[PDB]
């Protein structure tokens, strides 16, 4: 894949400032997508765009294919009579989660309503076709969360063993019950889609490609894994067998244990990877590069026996990354995929990225906690430049907050290693801008930075803090808080450093 040199921000759409409790699909997106053209960037790159459950971690979605009714822009539907919109009390600069879900949904269900009582023919006939062009994921999808509401938010692997199994005669009845309980989840998919859908074309017309995020592995309680158990390692009571993690190390002798199925990748290869495929391809409807996160994992994963309550009694498995890219690039004629390898470290993982042209991954804060020979730093970065840099990502704190608590040793040689680089700073603020500078300077074809380092805003402004229990994915812009000033100074920063 040919990168040409640039730089991106990234931004969940969560975080969009606007009404209603949380970021949407609608104008205030195009402002982000107009500023980021207007400060020189030329791609957006955002978390994944599933729908969420408990903990709101777009890591871990009901389903590998639908969108989030949460990012659906509510005024097109007020603005059409279908509902009457009145703001319980959202806050400013952060997504409530607990509020947007006693409030959201209803507000959906009610347009729901209005909208099978006012909707045109045209809205009509355009949702039933999108009802049968989206069959092969949507039936499944919308089912499991009418069922997911009938059986009180259950899992679906703790649902009556009729419907858990999918015993036909059972499902056909579930269906005609929840008729229109399936097709209100229906409705938010193509409200869901028809946005996302306008809001790529004004990317597009605004010279801005999105790079979309998939996790490697989908979640236990999710549409597609309760719809194929045929290819993940589940018992017959849809437990799953062995679960994704990776092993203790230095930093923890525990290791992580992440829960998630596992694919079968026998019976996928049998199938011709049509679960990628399809998946890629729905991704690509939406996006115009896809991250992958846990990339390594297409080479090999840490496979963890699901009775284990850690990740100490996994081993490596191998899968079979090369043939199903060799695939994708078959039938995608390209793979547009950026891969996440952070720590790594892996010839063969390296050989795969490589042979198939993948980008990978670079964080500067965490290029200063040793030695010159840190493969963050970006003299280190391969002369081919197939690498994204990044200052930190939503598993990061934002730079500043970062600065504050890294060690005497990491600020210093931060700081000389800056200076190597002919950049300097005075006040802590400026950290971020420094490094965003420094990632620009590096030989990385692209360059994407979180808007809360645009901002130079502190801890309070992090997006995810792995491990911590709660205030995780709710940061939010303000309104006008990405100045033309910010816009200004990256793009300055840009033609410096031929990204533009
Ligand atoms: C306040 C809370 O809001 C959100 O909570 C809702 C979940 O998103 C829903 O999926 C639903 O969760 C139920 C599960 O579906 C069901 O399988 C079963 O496990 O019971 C769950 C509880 O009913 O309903 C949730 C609301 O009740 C949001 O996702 C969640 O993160 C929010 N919790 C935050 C607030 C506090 C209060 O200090 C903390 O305990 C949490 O760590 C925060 O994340
Ligand atoms: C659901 C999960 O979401 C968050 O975890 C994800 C990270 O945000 C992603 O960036 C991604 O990170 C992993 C890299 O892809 C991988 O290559 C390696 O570097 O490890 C990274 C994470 O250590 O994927 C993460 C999901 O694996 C969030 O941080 C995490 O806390 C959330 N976990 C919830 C799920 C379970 C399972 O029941 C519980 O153990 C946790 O307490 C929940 O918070």
């Amino acid at each position: 894949m040919e990168l040409p040199r640039a730089f991106g921000l990234l931004l969940h759409p969560t975080s969009l400032p606007g009404p209603y409790g949380v970021g949407v699909l609608g104008r205030e997106a195009r402002d982000f997508l107009r500023f980021l053209k207007e400060a020189g960037g030329r791609y957006w790159q955002v978390l994944p765009l599933g729908p969420t459950g408990y903990g709101d971690s777009p890591y871990q979605s009901f389903s590998a294919f639908a969108g989030n009714p949460y990012l659906i822009d509510l005024r097109p539907l007020a603005e059409r009579g279908y509902v009457r919109l009145e703001d319980p009390g959202f806050p400013q600069g952060r997504v409530d989660y607990g509020l947007l879900y006693a409030w959201k949904w209803p507000a959906l269900k009610e347009a729901f309503r209005g909208f099978k009582e006012k909707a045109s023919p045209e809205e009509r006939e355009a949702f039933a076709a999108f009802r049968e062009r989206e069959a092969w994921w949507l039936e499944d999808y919308a089912l499991f969360m009418a069922l997911k509401g009938a059986h009180g938010g259950l899992p679906w692997n703790r649902w009556p063993l009729p419907l858990r199994k999918r015993e036909e005669k059972a499902l056909r009845e579930a269906k005609s019950a929840l008729a229109e309980e399936v097709a209100f989840h229906a409705f938010t998919q193509w409200l869901f889609f028809r946005q996302w859908g306008a809001l790529k074309a004004e990317a597009e017309a605004l010279g801005i490609r999105i790079i979309g995020d998939m996790p490697i592995f989908v979640a236990e309680d999710s549409a597609e894994v309760w719809a194929h158990p045929e290819w993940f390692h589940l018992d017959e009571e849809g437990r799953p067998t062995v679960v994704a993690g990776v092993p203790p190390d230095y930093f923890s002798e525990t290791g992580q244990r992440w829960g998630n199925p596992l694919y079968r990748w026998d019976v996928l290869e049998r199938e011709g990877f049509s679960f990628w495929i399809r998946r890629l391809e729905k991704a690509l409807e939406l996006f115009h590069l896809v991250r992958i996160d846990h990339f390594r994992g297409f080479e090999a994963y840490w496979e963890i026996p699901a009775s284990c309550p850690t990740a100490v009694e996994g081993r490596w498995v191998k899968a079979p990354g090369e043939k199903l890219f060799q695939k994708i690039q078959e039938v995608f004629g390209e793979v547009p995929v950026l891969a996440e390898d952070l720590g790594v470290i892996t010839p063969e993982v390296e050989a795969l990225r490589d042979r198939f042209g993948l980008p990978g991954m670079k964080v500067l804060q965490f290029a200063f906690d040793d030695g010159m020979e840190n493969p963050f730093l970006p003299h280190n970065y391969p002369a081919h430049g197939r690498v994204v840099v990044y200052t930190g990502t939503h598993d990061n704190d934002t730079t500043l907050g970062w600065y504050r608590t890294a060690t005497p040793h990491e600020k210093a040689f931060m700081a000389r290693y800056l200076a190597d680089w002919g950049i300097t700073f005075r006040e802590e603020e400026e950290v971020p801008w420094a490094l965003m500078h420094l990632g620009m300077k590096s030989v990385a074809r692209l360059a994407v930075y979180p808007v809360q380092d645009v901002l130079a805003l502190g801890s309070e402004a992090r997006m995810n803090y792995p491990g911590r229990p709660s205030g995780n994915w709710a940061w939010r812009l303000l309104p006008g808080e990405l100045s033309p000033e910010h816009g200004a100074r990256l793009r300055a920063m840009a033609e410096a450093t031929e990204r533009l």
